[PDB]
C-alpha cells in the first residue's frame, strides 16, 4: 500500500470551450471555496481570448514576422507558404482547424495588429462566450493512508493509464430505479418501507436500439478509447472512439495530460451528441435510438517508475481511480441539497442503526444553507418556502446564531424548522388503503400528464419541503413523489430537533447570519489539513445526490455500499467540526478493464429488479453489475444527455404554487438575468448616463425611496431558465412546448445561462444582497 | 393564440392585446403575501406566522412585500392548458385546444386595496389575477 | 398451449404494468371507473331489458353495456352494445393502441344465472 | 374433429356483491402477482374466481384502438 | 457552417459534344432538426437541383 490516486472518482464535464488550462475550469478540490467569488468567469471572455492571442506572439515570434516583414515589401496578399510559418509559429492549429487558419490572413489586404484583429475574430467566433470545461486532476499519494503528494525527484517518472468507455446505446431504457424493489433492512440512503410498502415498484426496462440483434453485433454500439501520458512529456493525448465502433463517426470522449510533476489533467468531450440519421429525433427523455454522446466513465491507473529502478504499479481497486464525465453544471456556486458524496456517506451505514449517529450542529448546517441559497435558480425557494423566509427574518436581527443553542429553550425554534422536512420514512401524510395495504398520500400530488376529468381528493396535510420531485414520480399519490433528505441527514436533523447535538463556542461567535457562519466553515474546509479526502469529497460535493429519474450525472447504483470496494469514516474535517466528516473510499473495479469478459454483459431483452436481486451474491452469474468497467456508471444515463437535461426542470400541479423542480442547483429552473442585474447594480449615486437602464436625469430626479424599490422590483424577476436560449418557443406562432426543447437542447445546451456571482458595491437600503448570482447568455444580456 | 410573441432577445416580451387577454398577471397567492401591515392582527401576516412576520426588522419585513409583489405568473398558466403533470407537452398547440373548456377558468384580474403599504412601495389600489389553480 | 421454453429460455419476459387512469386514487374513489348493471328475465314475459350503467359510477355518461328477453319457451337471447365509446373530454384523443385515459366502452362481461319452477312447486 | 369438451369458468358466486369486486395489485402487475394467485388458497388466487368485468378488463380501451 | 453543393459536372469529348450530368442527389438543412414537413416550402433547405446557360465558341484552324 505504497501510493494511492486522489480523487478515488473524478468528475470532468462537458464543454465546448478549448482543452487548455487558462480557459478550463478545475473540479472543486476543497468544499465551498469559491462559493462567493464574485471574478468567477465560468464562459469564456472576450479578455480571456485576447490575453490567451498575447502569449502566443510573444518574441521570437514578433521579430521573425519582422522578417516576413521584409520579404512582402521586396514583393509589394500574403502566399501559403507564409501563412503556414505564421500558424505553427503561434501553433494555434489544437485551438482552430488549420484551413480557416489559414483564409483567416489569406483575406487580410502593426501589421502584427492585422495577424491578431483577424485571429481573434476566428477564436471569437469558436469560443466566445463558450461553456468552459470543467477538468478534474489527479494526484498521486504517498501513503503510511495518505501522507502528501508524490513529488517527482530527476530521474522519476509517473505514467499514467486512461480507458474509458460509453455504454449507453447499448444499455437498457431508464424506466425508474430498479433499487425501489429490491429487498433490503434500509441504509442511510433508502429507506426499507420504499420496497417493504411497495411504494414506487420497480418497472422493468428493454433494450435500447433493439433492432440491433446478438451480443456480438451489440458490441458495435459501445464506444471506447485509451490513452497513456507520463511526466516526461506534457502534449496533450485525445482519447477517440468510434461510433458504430469496430458511417462511423469519431467520438471524442475526453483529453488527458501530464506535467513535469506528475499530476494528471482529465478533459471531457465538447458536448457532441448526434443520431445516426438526420431525422431520427431524440424525442424521450432517456432512450433515444440512433443516437450516440460523447459521456464516458472508465479506469484511471498509473505506474510510478523512480530514478532507483523501482517501479509501483497502481492497479488494484484500493488504490485506483476512476473517472466519469457529465453535462455542464450551470450554477457551481450553488450545491445540490443532497451530494453525491452524501449518497457514498449514507451508503455505509445501516437504517435501524441511524440512533446510533451523533450530530453536531455543522452536520445540520449543510442542509439548511443549500436549500436558503437555492432561492437563486428556483422560484419556491426564493418566494414560497417558510423556512428560507424565517431564516431571513433571523438574520434581519442578527438571531441566526439561536439555531445553535441545543438549550429547551430553544427547542420551539429547532422543532418548528424540522417540522416541516419531509421524513424519508415515507410514512406520514399517508391514509392506508385496506389495513394487501397501499399507501395513499393526503398530501398534494403530482398528476400523470394522463388525465381524468374525476375531481381530484381533496389534500389534508402540507406538502413538506424541500418542493421537488423524487425516484417514484411515476406513481401518482406515492408519498415517494416528492422528495426527502435522506435517513441518516433526516436522523441528524431530529437529534438537531430533539437538542442532542454538540456545536463549539467559536462557531456560535460567528453565527450571527448564515452567511457569517458559512464563511466560517468554508475558513474550516480551506484550513483542513487532509487534502486527499478534501480533494476526494470535492469531485462529488457539486453532484446531485437524488431524485434518481434517472437523475443529472450517475444514478441509483451509486447509493448502495455493494459498489465500493472500500468506504470508510476517516476524521472530521477539523478535530472539533465534523462537517458531514472526511471519508475514504474506493470503487470496485474490473481489473481486466477493456479487455474484461464482463465488458459486453446484460441480461438478455429486458433488466427487472430480480437481476439487481441475484447481483447481491458476489457469487452469482449477476454480480458483474457491481465491479465496474469501462462505461458502467454512466450506461444508466439518458441518451443523449441533452434530453435529461431539458426534461430535468419544473413539474407542474394542478396548484400553481409553490412549483416543483427537478435539479435546479445544476440545471437551473429560475434565474436572475444579467439583464435584471444592469438594472439594479447602481446606486443613484452612480455618475454614468444610464444608471440601472434609466437615462442619468431620470435616475436621480426620482426620491430615493423610488429607487431602492425599483432595484428590488428588478431583482425580483425571476425568468425560466428555458427561456435563456431559443428551445422551439420563438417566433410567430412557435409551438414551444417539452419536445422541442428536448430536440432544440442538443444543439442549444452550450448557449443556456450560466449562473454567477456578482457584486452590488452600494446596495444601500434596496434589500438586495452584496453578493448575487446572475445568470449569463446571450439572449438575457439585455 | 393572443398572447407573448417570443423574439430571440429576451427582453421586452411582445404581447398582443394585454389589457383584455393578459400575458403577466399578479396572483392572489402574491396578493395574500403583501396586503397585510407588520402591524396586522391576524394569527398569519403576509403567508408568515404572526411571530416570525413580527420579528423581523420593519425593513426587510418591507422588502419581503415588494418582492411577492413583482412576481408576476404566465397568465396560460392560471389554468391546466396542457402544461400540468409528468411529462406533460404544454406548447402552443395544446393550449388552442384545452382554451375551449378552459377559458372559464382562467384568471380574472381586479383592483382589490392595500390598506398599509407603508414604505414598501406598492400602492394602495393593485389589479389582482384571480383563479382556482392560482389560490395559494 | 404455451412451450416451457418461453419463460425458462426468457424468449419474451412480462413487463411491468402501470395503473390506467392513474390520478385516480385510493380504491375508494377507484371504484367509479367501474361500468356495472344488471337485469332479470322470465319466460311469462318477452318484453326486452336493457342493462344500462354509469361512467363513472357513482356529468356522467350512461352506458347501454347490452340488452336481454326471454321468449315464452325459456330461450335467454343476449345483446352487446351499440359500439358506442367516448372521452369524458373531447379533446382526450385514444392514441396508444391499448391504453387511453379518460376513455370508456361499452364492452362487459359477467354471470349468467336462472330459476326453473315448475307446476307442482 | 379437435373433440367435444364439458367446460365451465371459475366463478366467483356472489358477483357484483364479491368483496373482490375492486382487487388490484397495487401500483403495479408483474408476473410476481401471477406467480402467486396460481395457488387457489393465497391471497391473489381472487384473479383467477371471475367476478362480472374479469375476462374483458385486460383488453385495449377503447376497443376501436385495438382494432385499428 | 457553410456546405459546398454539387449541382453538376461537364466534360467535352474529342468531337466537341457536351454531356452534362447533374447533382448526387443531396438534399440537406443547415440544422438536422429542421424537417422538411412541407410538400413544396421548407425554410432552412438546400438542395443540388440548378438550371442555367449553355454557351460555345467555336474556333476553326483558318483563325
Ligand atoms: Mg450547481
Amino acid at each position: 500500500c505504497q501510493y494511492k490516486i486522489y480523487p478515488p472518482l473524478g468528475i470532468a464535464r462537458v464543454g465546448n470551450g478549448p482543452a487548455i488550462k487558462p480557459l478550463s475550469l478545475s473540479t472543486p478540490e476543497v468544499p465551498w471555496a469559491h462559493l462567493y467569488d464574485t471574478n468567477v468567469q465560468y464562459l469564456v471572455t472576450q479578455q480571456e481570448l485576447e490575453q490567451l492571442l498575447e502569449e502566443a506572439f510573444g518574441g521570437n515570434v514578433i521579430n521573425e514576422i519582422s522578417q516576413i516583414k521584409t520579404k512582402l515589401d521586396e514583393r509589394k496578399k500574403f502566399k501559403q507558404e507564409e501563412i503556414e510559418t505564421i500558424t505553427g509559429l503561434l501553433g494555434l492549429s489544437h485551438l482552430v482547424p488549420q484551413q480557416q487558419l489559414s483564409r483567416s490572413l489569406d483575406n487580410l489586404e502593426d501589421i502584427v495588429q492585422q495577424i491578431k484583429g483577424a485571429l481573434l475574430k476566428v477564436l471569437s467566433d469558436h469560443y466566445l462566450h463558450a461553456v468552459k470545461k470543467q477538468a478534474q486532476n489527479f494526484y498521486i499519494y504517498k501513503c503510511d493512508n495518505p501522507v502528501e503528494k508524490l513529488k517527482l525527484t530527476d530521474g522519476d517518472k509517473v505514467t499514467w493509464r486512461v480507458e474509458v468507455a460509453n455504454k449507453k446505446s447499448f444499455w437498457y431504457d431508464y424506466n425508474n430505479a430498479l433499487d425501489l424493489s429490491l429487498h433490503t433492512q434500509g441504509s442511510g440512503n433508502l429507506s426499507k418501507n420504499v420496497s417493504k410498502h411497495r411504494l414506487a415498484p420497480a418497472m422493468t426496462a428493454k433494450r435500447r436500439n433493439p433492432n440491433v440483434i446478438t451480443n456480438s453485433l451489440r458490441k458495435q454500439l459501445v464506444i471506447s478509447s485509451q490513452g497513456s501520458v507520463s511526466s516526461d512529456n506534457n502534449t496533450q493525448v485525445p482519447l477517440r472512439g468510434k461510433f458504430p465502433a469496430n458511417e462511423r463517426h469519431n467520438v471524442l470522449q475526453g483529453s488527458i495530460e501530464c506535467d513535469n510533476e506528475g499530476v494528471l489533467r482529465f478533459y471531457a468531450g465538447n458536448g457532441i451528441s448526434q443520431a445516426l440519421s438526420p431525422s431520427s429525433l431524440n424525442t424521450d427523455f432517456a432512450d433515444n435510438s440512433n443516437w450516440f454522446d460523447d459521456i464516458c466513465d472508465g479506469r484511471v491507473t498509473a505506474v510510478v517508475e523512480l530514478k532507483n529502478g523501482d517501479t509501483f504499479e497502481i492497479q488494484d481497486e484500493q488504490s485506483s481511480a476512476w473517472v466519469a464525465t457529465t453535462p455542464p453544471d450551470y450554477a457551481p456556486q450553488i450545491e445540490p441539497i443532497v451530494t453525491m458524496y452524501d449518497m457514498v456517506s449514507g451508503a455505509a451505514l445501516k437504517e435501524q442503526d441511524l440512533d446510533n449517529l451523533t450530530t453536531q450542529f455543522s452536520d445540520v448546517f449543510p442542509i439548511l444553507y443549500r436549500l436558503y441559497r437555492m432561492q437563486w435558480v428556483n422560484q419556491a425557494d426564493f418566494t414560497d418556502n417558510a423556512v428560507n423566509t424565517q431564516i431571513r427574518e433571523l438574520n434581519s436581527e442578527l438571531g441566526f446564531a439561536q439555531l445553535l443553542d441545543n438549550s429547551a429553550s430553544a427547542k420551539s425554534l429547532r422543532e418548528g424548522i424540522f417540522n416541516q422536512f419531509r421524513n424519508p420514512l415515507f410514512d406520514q401524510d399517508i391514509d392506508v388503503d385496506d389495513p394487501s395495504n397501499e399507501w395513499v398520500s393526503n398530501s398534494r400530488i403530482i398528476p400523470s400528464k394522463d388525465e381524468t376529468n374525476i375531481a381530484a381528493k381533496p389534500a389534508t396535510s402540507s406538502l413538506k419541503l424541500p418542493f421537488y420531485p423524487n425516484d417514484g414520480i411515476d406513481y401518482p399519490g406515492s408519498p415517494v413523489q416528492w422528495f426527502a433528505i435522506p435517513p441518516f441527514m433526516y436522523q441528524h436533523l431530529q437529534n438537531w430537533a430533539a437538542g442532542d447535538f454538540s456545536v463549539t463556542q467559536v462557531e456560535k461567535e460567528s453565527a450571527n447570519t448564515i452567511e457569517e457562519l458559512g464563511l466560517f466553515y468554508s475558513e474550516q474546509f480551506k484550513n483542513s489539513p487532509n487534502s486527499a479526502l478534501l480533494c476526494a469529497r470535492g469531485a462529488l460535493d457539486a453532484l446531485y445526490g437524488g431524485g434518481f429519474c434517472p437523475g443529472v450525472e450517475l444514478t441509483w447504483p451509486m447509493r448502495h455500499n455493494l459498489i465500493y470496494s472500500q468506504n470508510d469514516y476517516v476524521s472530521s474535517v477539523t478535530p472539533e467540526i465534523n462537517l458531514l466528516g472526511l471519508r475514504e473510499f474506493r470503487l470496485k473495479q474490473d481489473l481486466q478493464g477493456l479487455n474484461s469478459p464482463n465488458m459486453y454483459q446484460d441480461f438478455g431483452h429486458v433488466i427487472a429488479v430480480d437481476n439487481v436481486t441475484a447481483s447481491i451474491d458476489p457469487n452469482s452469474d449477476a454480480a458483474w453489475l457491481w465491479r465496474s468497467t469501462p462505461g458502467d456508471l454512466t450506461k444508466w444515463m439518458g441518451i443523449p444527455w441533452q434530453s435529461d437535461a431539458a426534461s430535468c426542470q419544473a413539474v407542474y400541479t394542478p396548484e400553481d404554487f409553490p412549483i416543483p423542480s427537478w435539479w435546479a442547483a445544476n440545471l437551473p429552473v429560475h434565474v436572475l438575468p444579467l439583464a435584471r442585474y444592469n438594472k439594479f447594480k447602481d446606486s443613484q449615486s452612480a455618475d454614468l448616463p444610464e444608471i440601472n437602464g434609466m437615462t442619468h436625469s431620470i435616475a436621480q430626479g426620482m426620491s430615493e425611496e423610488t429607487f431602492e424599490h425599483l432595484r428590488l422590483e428588478q431583482f425580483s424577476q425571476r425568468l425560466d431558465w428555458l427561456h435563456t436560449a431559443d428551445l422551439g418557443f420563438v417566433g410567430y406562432h412557435a409551438e414551444g412546448g417539452y419536445t422541442n426543447g428536448l430536440i432544440q437542447m442538443v444543439s442549444q445546451w452550450k448557449n443556456m445561462a450560466m449562473v454567477m456571482a456578482r457584486p452590488v458595491e452600494n446596495p444601500g437600503s434596496s434589500g438586495i444582497p452584496n453578493v448575487v448570482y446572475v445568470a449569463y447568455s446571450q439572449a438575457d444580456k439585455d
